């Protein structure tokens, strides 16, 4: 009967959807790090620097 | 058995999802080019200029 066949089919389709949703989640778990990163660097890039106040010589 | 059926929707599932692909493709590279070309086009309209130095009569 067609009842066989049908349960079989169900178990390979839980399991292909799995893989489809471990790979946005990894990949949105690797894009989170370097964002972050990237955010920090530069706002320590922007606001540092030297100056020079005077120049003697001898 | 259904796995005859699941196999036909599944070739069509493929082929749709590859139009949808196309059309984002195909609209960021028109885009592209447009705005590009904006950008140059207007730092050339703002920078020149011309200028009268002085004016003789007879």
């Amino acid at each position: 009967e067609t009842g066989i066949g049908t349960l079989i089919i169900f178990i390979a389709m839980v399991l292909v959807a799995a893989v489809a949703a471990t790979v946005l989640i990894n990949t949105a778990g690797s894009l989170q790090q370097r964002a972050t990163s990237t955010g920090s660097q530069t706002t320590n890039q922007v606001s540092t620097g030297l100056i020079v106040q005077s120049i003697y010589g001898m």
